[PDB]
């Protein structure tokens, strides 16, 4: 590390994360897309997106619209990467799932292929601002 132009402080959890909505294939949109009916996972994961760009309840109707704009997957990746105005994902992402655990990385990543990297594209965002406070275990010998 030699005058490095990142903080490194669990700012790479941003960068990750991002491969997973980067990986999925143009194929995985329209499949997404055109699905009439999909799981819970995939619903909740769309959800998640929304919020993100600045966006609180709709439904999946409406959130279908939105993903129909060819700038899904661009918006997502592109979007404010190092984004700062009182985070408030946290209280969020929680009050939609907070005491439900059928949001886990597995279930939705079982869902469809393509919805867990989303899954974890939002997550980093979210497990990212507990790095603030996180203690490192303590010492074994």
């Amino acid at each position: 590390g030699s005058h490095m132009k990142s903080i490194q402080d669990c700012e790479p959890t941003i960068l990750e994360a991002q491969r997973g909505v980067k990986n999925i294939k143009k194929q995985q949109l329209t499949e997404i897309r055109s699905m009439v009916n999909p799981p819970s996972g995939v619903k909740i994961v769309m959800e998640a997106v929304c919020a993100i760009l600045g966006y609180q309840f709709s439904n999946w109707r409406d959130i279908q619209q939105f993903i129909r704009k060819d700038d899904f997957i661009h918006n997502i990746v592109h979007y404010d990467t190092t984004l700062h105005m009182k985070p408030q994902i946290r209280k969020y992402m929680e009050e939609e799932f907070l005491s439900d655990p059928n949001f886990t990385y597995e279930t939705i990543n079982r869902a469809s292929k393509a919805c867990g990297p989303l899954y974890q594209w939002v997550n980093a965002q979210i497990n990212f601002s507990k790095c603030l406070e996180n203690v490192d275990p303590l010492r074994q010998e």
